């Protein structure tokens, strides 16, 4: 009834009809992160109202395809390049995702929950505005807390979770008397239970990150050439239906049943290119593109 | 002096040069799973004393190449496959691994100290052959120790550590008073302190995993078309030679300071293929093959 669906099909279908399809064969979850955004705007050209709106326009484009739980890194580590105008801006940008009025609107609008992940906490300055934005982050996600028809994970600093996981659960072994399941272990540093991640759409150089705990061969990554918010609608659905048929295809191979030509022909795609591999680029400008 | 290497020339250089650039530039922690190996196996044609081989070239490829540590995770999961001839021969395997002769001279040969990492213990049958294994690990890993040339951590079950670092975490507050610190957890999971991953060499699908808490958005992956073993001196080379100047190539870009058609030239080379993406791919006799 699902499985007969071809790539043509699928990329000619309504837009209710892929989310359909989507909540009931997946992705569950996908990690989203924001990529290729300073370079974004050194093109096509304000800036904070942009990206926001890039945002809320690549998150919409997401939620609407029926993918229930969006988990999107927005901060990195990297982010104390000293600069305390690029951290005030930064915390600016993160009072937004709580403040903001479009923003709340389209939680409210499309029932979304908002929940913060990382090592912000310890790491956000001990200052006032730093202090506010964790409050705000706070506040958000028990407002938005009734919200249960799609979730969202802003990951800041959620590099890794390691020590985080350590204190959790010693705290946890201390007031429960024994120590926390794996599915509680989630909870405790998302908020909130989530399941592994389903695929992961990155940009540029082939490398992921950010999602802690939430990782396993099953993610399917996917890696667009141009940064995320030059995302349309057309390579998502070839990377929904990519995933959701193609990746882990069924019935498995049976090589004791093919003839000697298949085996032959099949030896063959892989012999033809010797020292065929994915992820070797070159550089142009200071930029990396993957060759191929 | 190191950073004007070309391409050409590091793939015309001597082994022991090439070495010489790893140690010195890396990468210092690779991770290479070995993939792709039944189906190997359908292909060129005993068997475990084959890929015993593959296994011991591509090692001895890797740490001839200058890299110091190796993850490389070789049981998943996903080994309950139910049957016990699947079981007994899976452990017959990882016997090898420790009481082989020809891998235990590879250890002395080239100075290597071999690691367990994985939920393997607890997730291993309580019979007999399965704790010898056990006691074979925990040998073998004190048998070595004295080697400090080289590292190999082999992963059995090490899908997710979560549940093992929060029980390390509780036993190890209880005895020390206070919280394990980052690196003292992955002393716990690896037996020993591990950096991240440098890079992660896969095949076929764009996944990662099995290498819990050494992984980060600077772990550069690489997915060859053919499966792990049939990995060629080029193939690694230009893999390396990519991570090393091409992946964080320096200095950065100043888009502030390029003419009207750099920044012209390189918004084409986006919008040139709008929907291009990797990762992406078609299926032949039920194997996934990526496009472009
Ligand atoms: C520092 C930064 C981009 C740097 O990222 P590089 O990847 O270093 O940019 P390049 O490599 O393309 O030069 C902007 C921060 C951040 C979080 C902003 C913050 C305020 C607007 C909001 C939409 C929330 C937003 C979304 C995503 C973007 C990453
Ligand atoms: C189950 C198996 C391969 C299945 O892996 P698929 O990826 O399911 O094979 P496909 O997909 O190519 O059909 C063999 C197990 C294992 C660990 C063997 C075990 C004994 C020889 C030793 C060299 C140690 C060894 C090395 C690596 C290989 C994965």
């Amino acid at each position: 009834a699902m499985n007969l669906v071809s790539e043509k099909e699928f990329l000619d279908l309504p837009l209710v009809s892929v989310a359909e399809i989507v909540r009931c064969r997946g992705p569950k979850v996908s990690v989203f992160p924001f990529d290729g955004t300073r370079r974004w705007f050194h093109l096509e050209c304000d800036f904070q109202q942009a990206a926001l709106r890039q945002s809320i326009r690549i998150l919409k484009m997401l939620f609407e395809h029926g993918i229930e739980t969006v988990i999107s890194p927005i901060f990195s580590d990297d982010l104390l390049d000293r600069g305390d105008r690029y951290i005030v801006q930064a915390l600016e940008g993160m009072a937004l995702l709580a403040n903001d009025e479009e923003i709340l609107s389209f939680y409210k609008e499309h029932e979304v929950h908002v929940l913060f992940y990382g090592d912000y906490k310890k790491r956000l300055p001990s200052t006032a505005q730093g202090a506010a934005v964790v409050k705000s982050f706070d506040d958000l996600t028990i407002s938005t807390s009734s919200n249960t028809e799609h979730r969202l994970c802003f990951g800041v600093f959620g590099n890794d979770a390691a020590e985080s996981v350590a204190q959790f659960s010693i705290s946890w072994n201390e007031t429960h008397g024994k120590p926390p399941t794996r599915r509680e272990i989630i909870e405790g540093y998302y908020g909130e239970y989530v399941d592994k991640a389903d695929m992961f759409i990155g940009f540029g150089r082939f490398s992921t990150f950010d999602f802690p705990l939430l990782s396993s061969g099953k993610t399917s990554l996917y890696f667009t050439v141009a940064p995320s918010y030059y995302m349309t609608e057309t390579t998502l659905r070839r990377i929904l239906y990519d995933h959701i048929y193609l990746r882990h295809f069924r019935p498995k191979p049976d090589y004791s049943a093919m003839s000697a030509d298949q085996l032959n022909v099949l030896r063959n795609r892989y012999r033809a290119q010797p020292d065929r591999v994915f992820g070797v680029g070159c550089v142009h400008d200071g930029i990396w593109f993957a060759e191929g």
